[PDB]
């Protein structure tokens, strides 16, 4: 009940108590693990208030002032308002909390470690999608910074009724457009097909290439979405090269600064955010790893082994792991050397233990996903692959959410 988990490079043990406050269900059951599956499983007034209650206990308890006068009445104050309105508002302090523990409970990041520097962009007096358009435009030249980039969050209005909601109909702010081909095959991102074909529904232009940056798709309560283009000149981009290989330079790759999830929900004391898009900094993989050499993303490894003079015939030449390998060096060399944050592979996972160890001291846990926090290559050569990590799921959180094109009422 007061669980133990292991390292097994270095032997450390840690209990683990904060799984005895998680509230939702996991999809496992005592016969059954769920932990690969990728995404497994309105509201009314009466589960309202206790959400909001509990959500509150731990704010007033964050700030050292557990049930004072202040929280006591904060607490009849939103009861009050849940009769009233069926509902209730956050306070810009509570907002700034829920958000930033939202990110800590993020049990897939291995970047939480910098979970107390967040950015929150209240955009809860937001009414267009032009408005959406001009508070997303501050938010990627904020969390850009430049290239020092700068973890931050933009919160549009909590959902009311259902039927109006804010949505950011891109998965990212920032994604490269997918055009299939008249010979059936892909340019660009094979993942974004569907949604680059989309804007081309509701009249984008495209320049079909490769690097085209995408138009925000942006819902504003309930409303049919609107594209906007983000000016390029905040759409900070590093061109790959290697350090070694001056025919790299040839492959003519690049990938944008800014990792920005546009698509997932933010809840706080059980209030939902349909449109909450946040952001950090690349970690090297998820470029030159995932992006880059997914079978059904920019599929590279195939001409990385070319031009390197590697045995492709065979597959036990590893050619592919080698071809991997200088992908990602170069990667991150060529964010470095613009002054782009990156974090390797490596301080990333080094970190992550570190900020394990935080949450199991000064807050009894922290729950981790050990199918998303290990890295996509040289996995055991990282501390988290040796580290053992409870999954569990804790409230403020990020929720995924249907595809907003599968559930709009149109019009
Ligand atoms: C600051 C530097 C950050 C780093 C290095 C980092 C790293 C990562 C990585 C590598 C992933 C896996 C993404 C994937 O494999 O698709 C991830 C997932 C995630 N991150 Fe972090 N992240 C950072 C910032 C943030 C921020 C600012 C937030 C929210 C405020 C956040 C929330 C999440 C969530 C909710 C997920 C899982 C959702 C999903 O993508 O499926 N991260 N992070
Ligand atoms: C399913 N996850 C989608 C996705 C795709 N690309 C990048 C990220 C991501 C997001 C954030 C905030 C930081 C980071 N380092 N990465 C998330
Ligand atoms: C089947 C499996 O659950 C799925 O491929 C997961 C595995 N781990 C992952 N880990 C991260 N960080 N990102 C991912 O997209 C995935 N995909
Ligand atoms: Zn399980």
């Amino acid at each position: 009940r007061f669980l133990k988990v292991k390292n097994w490079e270095t032997d450390v043990v840690l209990t683990d108590t904060l799984h005895l406050k998680s509230t939702l269900e996991t999809g496992c059951t005592e016969h059954i693990c769920m932990g690969s599956i990728m995404l497994p499983s309105v509201a009314t007034k009466d589960q309202l208030f206790p959400l909001a209650k509990e959500f509150l206990d731990q704010y007033y308890s964050s700030i050292k002032r557990f049930g004072s006068k202040a929280h006591m009445d904060r607490l009849e104050e939103v009861n009050k308002e849940i009769e009233s309105t069926s509902t209730y508002q956050l306070k810009d302090t509570e907002l700034i909390y829920g958000a930033k523990h939202a990110w800590r409970n993020a049990s897939r990041c291995v970047g939480r470690i910098q979970w107390s520097k967040l950015q929150v962009f209240d955009a809860r007096d937001c009414t267009t999608a032009h408005g959406m358009f001009n508070y997303i435009c501050n938010h990627v030249k904020y969390a850009t910074n430049k290239g020092n980039l700068r973890s931050a969050i933009t919160i549009f209005p909590q959902r009311t009724d259902g039927k109006h909601d804010f949505r950011v109909w891109n998965s990212q702010l920032i994604r490269y457009a997918g055009y299939k081909q008249p010979d059936g095959s892909t340019l660009g991102d094979p993942a974004n097909v569907q949604f680059t074909e989309i804007c081309i529904q509701q009249g984008w232009k495209a320049p079909r290439g490769r690097f085209d940056v995408l138009p925000l798709l942006l819902q504003a309560n309930g409303n049919d979405p609107e594209l906007f283009q983000i000016p390029p000149e905040l759409v900070l981009e590093v061109p790959i090269r290697h350090p070694k290989f001056d025919w790299f330079k040839d492959l003519g790759l690049k990938w944008y600064g800014l990792p920005a999830v546009s698509n997932m929900l933010l809840e706080i004391g059980g209030l939902e955010f349909s449109a909450c898009p946040f952001s950090g900094w690349y970690m090297g993989t998820e470029i030159g790893v995932r992006d880059y050499c997914d079978n059904s993303r920019y599929n590279i490894l195939e001409e990385v082994a070319k031009k390197m003079d590697l045995d492709m015939r065979k597959t036990s030449s590893l050619w592919k792991d080698q071809a991997l390998v200088e992908i990602n060096i170069a990667v991150l060399y060529s964010f470095q050397s613009d002054k782009v944050t990156i974090v390797d592979h490596h301080s990333a996972t080094e970190s992550f233990i570190k900020h394990m160890e935080n949450e199991y001291r000064c807050r009894g846990g922290c729950p981790a996903d050990w199918v998303w926090i290990v890295p996509p290559m040289s996995g055991s050569i990282t501390p988290v692959f040796h580290q053992e990590m409870l999954n569990y799921r804790l409230t403020p959180s990020f929720e995924y959410q249907p595809d907003p094109w599968n559930t709009h009422v149109w019009k």
